[PDB]
């Protein structure tokens, strides 16, 4: 029942940073700041979408596994499956420029969020942690590989993207640390928090990551 | 029961383009040329193939709301979702080469088709219009910045692909806002049309944008 | 009941071939050499993935048109739909950097695998074979072009790459034959094989192609 508020305030919220990094976002730009841009508002865009499909919840009302609702998670993978892509993206773009590299860091990212998703959907009983594991495995390689990122310095502009890219960094583990948290302990994991929870925490995240980050290569550009 | 006419003379029509476009596209063409050619053939063969799934209708016959089937509008959606994307890299490729402006582009364009598929699958009675709105927004952005292709004329060679271009626009234009009036009325929104009219009308901009667009690309290259 | 020995097998195959790729490909790469690595350990990566939801299979267990499974075909087809392109896409990228060329070729590829997905859905009694047909033509194709590639050798290097080429052609060829000899006969055919031969015959192309193509492009690297 609750988790209309938290929903319903990352609607706004999400719809918020979208229509304002259209704005700001806009201005001088033609190549990488348009680049960043476009790339940096795409996300946002999706966030909120989905987080008002989320917020009405169409489709149908079955349980995958509990007593749950499942428009809801189904949104959120959807949210994270392009998000993530595209944010991985941007920050490896203002970095490293290397094809493997990148498509190699995508294809990766891509397998976590759509073996969480596979997880997520399992109709058995304890075997959906064992997705969560290879998915657990998938994210430590993204991290691995943006320790990679930082370390090799290479080419470089400015002071100011080191600076941005190191916070990025922070922000980035931290969130998509607590991201495999919540799930586990919440959501579609044990179910050790009601339910409420799951929306707020993992809300509190997704909002953070996206307008966070959207605001720190704001704050980069 | 009378859709079976217009979807047949649709795959005939668009399958038809393909094959034609195979023969005619081939020729001299390595770069340029042959990107120009395969981006523009990938969509009538998509096209077809959607027609031809679309004629048959396979999966099931389940209503998301109405008294009308579901395998028709899911493979409207399938042909929509790929062919647009392509279509608005050709145009877009012919003039801006902008990473962010194309990217950006092809993201709006997304979620224009996407969330238009959100709307028309949405279960509830009275929301699949804000949805529809939403698409609307999207479309909305995608023409603006095609205002914005032909504005900046920048980077041009021969006069023939800004005559080409100057047409294609215009077509573009007509045939993708008489997409969502067509809609609304009919198929997924009102009902203001019976149903015949739905699968006439929207074939009719379907083979006209994809196949015209083709033709006028033929006429370019 | 059989399928678990041929899909466990499998899974510990290919997990092998992603692990390995890992240690061998890592190496000295950044730019072409990490980018041969990356594409092809991604695949194996994904196949091994399906391969674990293949061998559990989820979802749930409804029939399609016969009183087999169907977690298992999906899979596959996931499996083959990401793992071609990229295929397709690395041996391209060995030889021709065309972007209309690999942009066509990876269409054609994706409506092969997409369309025979189709067929392989379709709950018709009589016109899986209609899909399987154009499935047929897609293929041929990939297959045609691959041709081409061969004949325009163009930019080339060393020796090596020429060799790897031409067994990894030959390779590819006879392995993507015997797929659909292999569907039509068994599986979503006809069902001229019992049901256990459609796994097994299945899994040994897999592998083959994928472990077997890793390991001849780990030859030329
Ligand atoms: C399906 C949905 C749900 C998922 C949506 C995800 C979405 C696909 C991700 C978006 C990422 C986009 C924006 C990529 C951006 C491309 C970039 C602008 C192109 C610039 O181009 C220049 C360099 C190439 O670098 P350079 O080193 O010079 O090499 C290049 C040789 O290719 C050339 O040709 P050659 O070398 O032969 O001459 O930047 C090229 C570097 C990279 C940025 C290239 C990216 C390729 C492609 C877009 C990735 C698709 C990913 C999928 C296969 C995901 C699979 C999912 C799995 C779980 C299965
Ligand atoms: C390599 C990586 C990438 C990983 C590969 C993963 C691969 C993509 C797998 C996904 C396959 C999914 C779609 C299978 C879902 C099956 C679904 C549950 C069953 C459909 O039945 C209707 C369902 C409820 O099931 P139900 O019928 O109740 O099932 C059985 C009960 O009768 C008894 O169950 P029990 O025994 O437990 O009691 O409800 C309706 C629910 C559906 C609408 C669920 C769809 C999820 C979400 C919306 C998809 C996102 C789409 C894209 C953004 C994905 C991009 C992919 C790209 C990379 C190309
Ligand atoms: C679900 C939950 C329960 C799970 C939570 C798990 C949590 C995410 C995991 C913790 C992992 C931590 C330990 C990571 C450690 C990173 C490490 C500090 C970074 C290294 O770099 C250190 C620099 C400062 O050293 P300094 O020497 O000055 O560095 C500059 C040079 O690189 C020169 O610069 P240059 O090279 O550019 O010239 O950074 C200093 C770093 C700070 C920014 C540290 C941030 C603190 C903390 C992690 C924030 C917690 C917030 C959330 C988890 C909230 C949870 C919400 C819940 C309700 C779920
Ligand atoms: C999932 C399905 C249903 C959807 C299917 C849609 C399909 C993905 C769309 C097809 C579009 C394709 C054909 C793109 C063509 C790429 C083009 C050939 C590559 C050429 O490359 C050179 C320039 C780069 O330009 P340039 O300015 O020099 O910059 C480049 C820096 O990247 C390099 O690296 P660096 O700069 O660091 O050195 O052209 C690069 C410019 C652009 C053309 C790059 C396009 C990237 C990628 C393919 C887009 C994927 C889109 C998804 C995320 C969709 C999301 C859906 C949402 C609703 C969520
Ligand atoms: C940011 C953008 C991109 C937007 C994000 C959007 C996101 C992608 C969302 C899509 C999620 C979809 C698939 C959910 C569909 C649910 C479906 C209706 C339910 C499945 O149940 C079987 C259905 C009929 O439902 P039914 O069971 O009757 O439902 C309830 C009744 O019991 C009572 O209903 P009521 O209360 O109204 O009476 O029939 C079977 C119908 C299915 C086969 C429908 C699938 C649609 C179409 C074929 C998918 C195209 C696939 C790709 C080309 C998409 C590319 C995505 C990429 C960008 C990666
Ligand atoms: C669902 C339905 C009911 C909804 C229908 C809605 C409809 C799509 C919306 C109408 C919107 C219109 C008003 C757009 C206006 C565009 C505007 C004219 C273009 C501006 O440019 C004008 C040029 C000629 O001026 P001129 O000065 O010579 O221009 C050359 C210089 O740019 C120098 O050139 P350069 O810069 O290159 O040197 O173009 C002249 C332009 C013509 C090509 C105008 C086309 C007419 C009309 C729109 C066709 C209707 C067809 C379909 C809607 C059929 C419906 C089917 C139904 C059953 C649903
Ligand atoms: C949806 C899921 C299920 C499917 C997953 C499939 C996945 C998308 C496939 C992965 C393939 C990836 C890895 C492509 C790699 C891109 C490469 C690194 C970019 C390098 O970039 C440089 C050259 C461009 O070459 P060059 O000749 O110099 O031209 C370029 C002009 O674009 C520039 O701009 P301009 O020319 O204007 O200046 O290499 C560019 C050449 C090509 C390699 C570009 C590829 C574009 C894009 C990624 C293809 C998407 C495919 C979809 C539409 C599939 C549809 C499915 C159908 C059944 C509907
Ligand atoms: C141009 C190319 C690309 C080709 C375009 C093709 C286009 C993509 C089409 C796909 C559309 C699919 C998803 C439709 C599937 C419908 C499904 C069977 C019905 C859903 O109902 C639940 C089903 C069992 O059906 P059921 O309910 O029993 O049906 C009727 C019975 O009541 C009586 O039947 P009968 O009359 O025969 O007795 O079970 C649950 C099964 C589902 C989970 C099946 C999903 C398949 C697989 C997991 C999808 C892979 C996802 C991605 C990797 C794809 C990438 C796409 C990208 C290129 C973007
Ligand atoms: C489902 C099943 C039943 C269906 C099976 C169908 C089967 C796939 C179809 C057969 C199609 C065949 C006939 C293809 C023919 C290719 C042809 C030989 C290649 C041409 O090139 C010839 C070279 C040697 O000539 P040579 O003159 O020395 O060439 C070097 C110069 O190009 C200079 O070199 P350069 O230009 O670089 O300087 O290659 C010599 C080529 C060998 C490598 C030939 C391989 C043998 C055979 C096809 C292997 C069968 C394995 C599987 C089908 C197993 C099935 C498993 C079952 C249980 C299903
Ligand atoms: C805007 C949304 C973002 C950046 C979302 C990120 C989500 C993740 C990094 C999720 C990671 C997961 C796992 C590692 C395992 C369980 C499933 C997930 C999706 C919670
Ligand atoms: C070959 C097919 C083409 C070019 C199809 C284009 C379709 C559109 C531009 C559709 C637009 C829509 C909206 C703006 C809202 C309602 C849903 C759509 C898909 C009709
Ligand atoms: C690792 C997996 C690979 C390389 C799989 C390849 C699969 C194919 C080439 C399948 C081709 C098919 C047809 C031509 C028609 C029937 C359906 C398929 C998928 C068996």
């Amino acid at each position: 029942r609750p988790e209309w508020i938290w929903l319903a305030l990352g609607t706004a919220l999400m719809g918020l940073g979208t229509l304002y990094f259209l704005v700001k976002g806009m201005g001088v730009s033609d190549p990488d700041a348009k680049k960043f841009y476009a790339i940096t508002t795409l996300v946002p865009a999706i966030a909120f979408t989905m987080y008002l499909s989320m917020l009405l919840g169409y489709g149908l009302t079955m349980v995958p596994f509990g007593g749950e609702q499942n428009p809801i998670y189904w949104a959120r993978y959807a949210d994270w499956l392009f998000t993530t892509p595209l944010l991985l993206l941007d920050l490896a773009l203002l970095v490293d420029a290397d094809q493997g590299t990148i498509l190699a860091l995508v294809g990766a990212d891509g397998i976590m969020i759509g073996t969480g998703l596979v997880g997520a959907l399992t109709k058995v009983y304890s075997y959906r942690f064992v997705w969560w594991a290879i998915s657990t495995a998938a994210m430590l390689y993204i991290l691995y590989v943006l320790f990679f990122g930082f370390t090799s310095k290479a080419e470089s502009m400015r002071p100011e993207v080191a600076s941005t890219f190191k916070v990025l960094r922070n922000v980035t583990v931290v969130l998509w640390s607590a991201y495999p948290v919540v799930w586990l302990i919440g959501s579609e994991g044990a179910g050790i928090v009601p339910l409420n929870i799951e929306t707020l925490l993992f809300m509190v995240l997704d909002v953070s990551a996206k307008v966070g980050f959207g605001l720190i290569l704001l704050r980069s550009r």
